[PDB]
């Protein structure tokens, strides 16, 4: 190991503006398609992401054919209207408002699995807990939508659909998970809050109300 | 929605910097304890990360008693000489070789939760997936290690217990799950590739393996 320390005063400023600013990206996603070399540094940061036992159960579809994203555009409108009837009145007319979803105009989109089988017959870390495997996929996606947001890139993840028709389109295997499906590209706008908070679905949580001191509901 | 930030050369290597050196910390946390305020803007960093329907489904419980954190510790104890009786031989000499948690040498803990009725009957992007909750709590665990690391601050994971266990131990209730133990303390040394691969645990895997274009399996 080498030594280290806490990053200068810019530097660590820079990691709290990746963090503050990034936001999930749906309709302003421009049209020109990424290069290899910047998709390339943005794996890159997904696979530097920490992993239980080191499984790295992570894989990448690169998926920017027409008609697979409208494919996979009209598994989304399907399960979305099913999601929206689960709902009623204001809110019903209000989630059917909301643009939850940029799969078309998005030039790339990134189908992020999780390997339930990787790692052998016993994964270290995962011996308690079985979700320590999708968990550790997550870490991958958070490092890449930081990344990219300060590559300039629009990340947004679509978890609206039903699994195995995305795994059919994609000919996903049974001992893999769909973790996250994202959508990229360039974006010269961004909201400067959370888009559901200003369009009023949920405002920010006030955090000192998620805090406790030693033991849950002591502050 | 306004004009979005642009990153300079160098306020994107600062992240790319905490993306790639971040490490999970075991051994090295030092025993200075760490400010009121440094904490603060470390859940705030947390506090900023995606959430699914902007549900933000986390807590977290500051723990710093050392009564606390023995029991933790032998919660883990317990679990880890299970874990450990899952490998056989070679495998199992060098599994109990590792050393898998800080509990007791790290000043501080935070235990991260997921509120699964947080959000009402009906939450938005979770309609077709149960775990988008439990993966958005990851999200602000990984923004919290990048900003740990860019404070100079290691972070540990550790997953090796009884949930059942912590829980008592922390009076969580039944309707909220954890989905991380953390370990956090200032650090002025860090490994420079994965310990485990050091240590010869598992090493790191080829990134083009795991990059599929446009299907699953295809190059
Ligand atoms: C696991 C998970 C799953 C989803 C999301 C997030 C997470 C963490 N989000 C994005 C979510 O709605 C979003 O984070 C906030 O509403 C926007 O916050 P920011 O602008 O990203 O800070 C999301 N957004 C969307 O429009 N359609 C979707 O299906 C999903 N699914
Ligand atoms: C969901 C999850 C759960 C755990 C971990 C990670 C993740 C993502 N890791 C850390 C893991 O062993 C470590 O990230 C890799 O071996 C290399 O990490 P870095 O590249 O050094 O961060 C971990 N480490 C450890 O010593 N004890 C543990 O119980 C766990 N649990």
């Amino acid at each position: 190991l080498t030594a280290a320390g806490a990053f200068s005063s810019d530097e660590r400023a820079a990691v709290y503006r990746a963090i503050e600013t990034r936001r999930d990206v749906r309709d302003e996603f421009l049209p020109e398609p990424l290069s290899e070399e910047l998709i390339a540094r943005l794996l890159g940061a997904a696979h530097q992401a920490p992993s239980v036992g080191f499984m790295q159960p992570w894989n990448f579809v690169l998926v920017r054919q027409d008609e697979t994203r409208e494919k996979v555009w009209q598994a989304f409108q399907r399960a979305n209207d099913e999601a929206a009837e689960m709902f009623s009145g204001e809110r019903q007319a209000k989630y059917r408002s909301l643009k939850l979803e940029g799969i078309r105009k998005a030039p790339l989109s990134i189908c992020v699995t999780c390997d339930r089988t990787r790692g052998g017959a016993v994964v270290l870390g995962r011996t308690h807990n079985p979700q320590m495997d999708l968990y550790s996929t997550v870490c991958a996606v958070q490092n890449l939508w930081l990344a990219a947001r300060a590559e300039g890139v629009g990340v947004g993840w679509v978890s609206i659909f039903h699994e195995s028709e995305i795994k059919a389109i994609l000919g996903i295997p049974d001992h893999v998970e769909i973790v996250a499906w994202l959508c990229l590209g360039f974006v010269d706008r961004l909201y400067q809050e959370p888009e559901l908070a200003a369009k009023g679905w949920r405002q920010r949580l006030p955090l000192e109300d998620l805090v406790f001191e030693e033991g849950w509901g002591v502050r």
